RNA sequence: GUGAACGGUGGAGCAACACCUGAAGGAAGGCUUGAUGAGCGUGUUCCCCGCAUACGCGGGG
């Protein structure tokens, strides 16, 4: 580890405002009048994934030329 | 088939209201724009200094 381990918050939110505009215009065919951030298509969800900046060392048995081309891609 | 692949930290919110930098404090006290310079004497070959190189030029008291 080159860095202290930190945490990435990320969220998934479907835009309720844009969906309301599209539902009024009819581009979105949604009969339901109310969103739900707890669950469903409009679930605003929060999720935290751990983050490390480090040096990655792997030991194996393989041809040097073949691995180098794959990891160069 | 990288325990992957997929995933918006978002929406709203006045820093602002009131509040006298200045009350008092001497530019003063002495001082000719008139002085200085602008007119009155010597009566003929004698000491020093350079250029020369003595045929003489220059200067000096």
């Amino acid at each position: 580890r080159q860095l202290p381990n930190q945490m990435w918050m990320q969220t998934g939110r479907l835009s309720i405002v844009e969906a309301a505009r599209h539902r009024q215009s009819g581009y979105l065919q949604l009969r339901a009048g109310k969103p739900n951030p707890a669950g469903g298509p409009f679930k605003t969800s929060i999720y935290h994934r751990p983050i490390v900046q480090a040096e990655l060392t792997a030991f194996c048995v393989g041809d040097q030329q073949g691995i180098e081309a794959l990891l160069s891609e």
